[PDB]
């Protein structure tokens, strides 16, 4: 059948992009292959399935252990004992994920968006534009004047190691192990290998994590990856930097991670299970590019201009399948901007003010410039920091760690950049990225009335700060 | 001694207000009579010492004893013999209370306020300025060109019925309750009777809120209010408004509170402890008003003009001794404005951008004006909302109870309103806040990037809403 636009993925960029399209006035298809454990639809992508979603439920039943574990008899409360009961903390994020999988299906309807269950690839052209073909799950020959590319990313494969999900892990088998691991043992530690190798700590594992790069969280301000470091190492995650990792072997029963650690000194991880998270890779597998010329750069990103075209006409791709942060919400950016611009408007994405945010306990979230990186670039600038030990709400909620900080352009006062590691960083960051999209100033943020107490008052004290003239501290 | 400025009152208003005036290069001086259980200095006034501080203590206390009883096993996690050792959770919050008062004595000491603890009061008007006389705990004469009354509130009382903080008890009492009382009444069902109503059904006390106003939560939107007397309700509080309370009497270490309910039958009310929560009234005990002709109100209030001034030459008020928001960041915005008026600059402070918070569980939080206000005036609006039920992070939390709403101008989109029930609404505010003080519209709170997964997406999708064009609903 004939469509205006064809959507290949109903991941974050692929769905958001349909659903966006749909409401312009476009018939729209949206063609998606994830499969659930029966082989049935289940929309959403990376995010949904094995990502953001489950990790995010993972972390918060695991924090609430790790609270009743270590942190309740401050607050009055008296127990008997503690127990875990495995099978239900995975069973809620799997019924998490199932509605999450059912309400995009639900959200397609709504906006009659035709959904089709399998594979989609490029066929050619024809009168009517780009000639679609589904398989597998759903066979069907589609048409369509535009065609976006939304088919994302896979977990990054050691050399000569690949993933089984059962003691092999990618950031898949990470969220459904059925038992917590005696010793548990993570390769790399960015993001998504210190949100792992978080949650089965706190659910009893001892947790080795093991990161090649030297420099620990590079891209985060680096007072902030300073205290994480120091965090992390409380709670009892070893993490090791700047080691080089020999042939990892997977036994029936133990895998061994030869290494040779910073200091030079050989060493042997020993572990029941190893989740392996050392990046993303663009997937196009299936989607017949190169028959019918689609661009792809040498790292298997499809390649696109600073408005997400692609080389053939009509063609436009976006999400983690293209350049810029691989990231759910930069996706869905690109979504929406790709199907206003089909519809003829100007369409709006800005790398710049693309917040990051690192769901550990404490919780990181900045967006914009490193101290580091306008140092790098010879950018003048004054940097404004508060504590969450001084502010009111951190004292009364009983978590005091960490802090916000505030970086301002040293002549024009322009908010360059917001870091903040504490408390619902996650949720406060939403303040800074207002302020950054009205290229508005530290003293802008320093006049602006914050509810008494909040953990949002950190950030305008940490404005403040960049003025010397912290009110609370 | 001689200073340029004497602050009477250490509580939001007027340490904030002494800060910001030696920031500033003035001399200062900070009389506040509060006092320990020791009789030593305790600055921080209402809000830290039977406020804001104390109350969202006990608030995180007893959700933390609520999530053990019952919202545990659905994250796997069983505890079994769940009990309270109230002594520990009252001292918990004994000692925030004292971390904020040494805090707060410290600041002083960093910006050179020159803190007195006594009771100030006006003597008469000399050359110099104004003869500050400090009495009780310290005695001085002191002399200051510009005196900023910064005294504050009590509790407001039933006519005939004082508080003893035994059996009749104000916020005071309702924070330092020895053992939990099986049955507990509260009269008023406004922010802090609601606040201190949960906290002790929470710990295990039968709660019945009674309250003569026959509208709930009339100054929050009315979706808000509705969808909080439904969760309330849940919870356990029996909330009963337009009722008529008779004449109160305590005896035998029993309450009982004769009423008429709003279907005119009579009733009566038996309970262990009494809160009376029916607000707030301006204090100025023993600041001898009278002998400088210093003019109240028919209330108390400290009569000021727009720039909180007083009929008296260099005399001015702030915080709650004075009309407008009874808050603790409505108190520092004008202690920050007065102390920058009093230095020669213009000094700002906007009622219309100062935001309200409940803490309750699901919290409530709103800037700006409601649709009923707006209808009143004859401002056509575009009003949107987005439930926290299709939101991923409060799904991934397990606490999905709720909704944001943003209100925007129909011809400029000019945001006027934003109103959130939910999961950390008191923290998502700060992001409506900042867009009010840039004249922000919902065009520009919806093309902002928001972080996935967040409760903060919620705000992005309700501004989408305005615009008919919701993405995830
Ligand atoms: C463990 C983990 C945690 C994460 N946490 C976060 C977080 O907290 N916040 C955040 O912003 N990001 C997070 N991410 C990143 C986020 O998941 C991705 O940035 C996002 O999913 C990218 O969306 P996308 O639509 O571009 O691609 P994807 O989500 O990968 O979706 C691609 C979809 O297309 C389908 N597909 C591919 N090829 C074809 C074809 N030929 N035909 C039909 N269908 C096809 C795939 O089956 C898939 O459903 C996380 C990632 C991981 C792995
Ligand atoms: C239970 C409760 C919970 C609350 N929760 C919140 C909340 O969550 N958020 C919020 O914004 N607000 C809250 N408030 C309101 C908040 O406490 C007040 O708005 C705020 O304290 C007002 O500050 P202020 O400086 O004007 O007065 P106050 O805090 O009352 O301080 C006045 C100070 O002056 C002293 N004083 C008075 N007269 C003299 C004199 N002659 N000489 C010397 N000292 C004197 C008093 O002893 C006191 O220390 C709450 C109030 C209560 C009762
Ligand atoms: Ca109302």
């Amino acid at each position: 059948k004939q469509f205006d636009v064809v959507v290949i993925g109903a991941g974050p960029g692929g769905y958001i992009a349909a659903i966006r399209a749909a409401q312009l006035g476009m018939s729209v298809a949206c063609i998606d292959a994830w499969q659930n454990g029966q082989g049935g639809p289940a929309p959403g992508g990376t995010c949904t399935n094995v990502g953001c979603i489950p990790s995010k439920a993972l972390l918060q039943s695991s924090e609430h252990y790790e609270q009743a574990n270590h942190h309740f008899a401050e607050h009055g409360i008296e127990v008997k004992g503690v127990s875990l009961k495995l099978d239900t903390l995975i069973g809620r994020k799997n019924t998490v994920v199932k509605q999450n999988n059912d309400g995009i299906l639900y959200l397609f309807k709504k906006n009659k968006v035709t959904y089709f269950h399998g594979k989609g690839a490029f066929a050619g052209q024809v009168d009517g534009g780009w000639s679609i073909k589904v398989t597998g799950t759903t066979d069907a020959d589609l048409v369509a004047k535009h065609v976006i590319v939304a088919t994302g990313s896979s977990a990054r494969e050691l050399p000569g190691l690949p993933f089984d999900e059962k003691n092999i892990l990618s950031n898949d088998g990470a969220l459904n192990i059925g038992a917590v691991p005696k010793k548990l043992g993570v390769i790399g530690a960015g993001v998504i290998g210190l949100e792992m190798g978080s949650v089965w700590r706190r659910l009893g594992a001892e947790v080795t994590i093991l990161e090649a790069m030297p420099e620990f969280l590079a891209a985060a301000d680096q007072q902030v990856a300073k205290e994480a470091l120091k965090s992390f190492a409380k709670q009892g995650l070893d993490i090791q930097t700047g080691v080089k990792i020999g042939e990892i072997k997977a036994a029936a029963k133990s895998i061994t991670v030869p290494y040779v650690d910073a200091k030079g000194a050989e060493q042997k991880l020993v572990v029941d299970k190893l989740i392996v998270s050392i990046g993303r890779v663009p997937y196009t597998g299936g989607l017949n590019a190169e028959a019918v010329g689609l661009k792809l750069d040498e790292r298997g990103f499809v390649a696109v201009d600073e408005d997400c075209k692609t080389n053939l006409p009509n063609v436009w791709a976006v999400g983690d399948v293209v350049r810029g942060p691989m990231l759910a919400h930069k996706a869905e950016e690109e979504g929406v901007a790709v199907a206003e611009r089909i519809a003829g408007q100007h369409g709006h994405v800005n790398f710049a003010t693309v917040p990051w945010v690192i769901y550990t306990s404490p919780e990181i979230a900045w967006v914009g410039k490193t101290e580091q990186q306008l140092k790098a670039e010879g950018r003048e600038y004054k940097a404004g920091s508060f504590p969450f030990m001084a502010n009111g709400r951190a004292r009364a909620l009983g978590d005091t760690t960490g802090f916000a900080k505030v970086i301002a352009d040293a002549k024009t006062d322009e908010v360059l950049g917001v870091h903040i590691i504490g408390p619902m960083a996650s949720e406060l960051i939403s303040e800074a990225v207002t302020i950054m999209e009205f290229r508005g100033a530290a003293e802008d943020i320093a006049r602006i009335c914050h509810a008494h107490p909040t953990l949002s008052e950190a950030v305008k004290e940490a404005a403040l700060a960049v003025d010397k003239r912290t009110l609370n501290f």
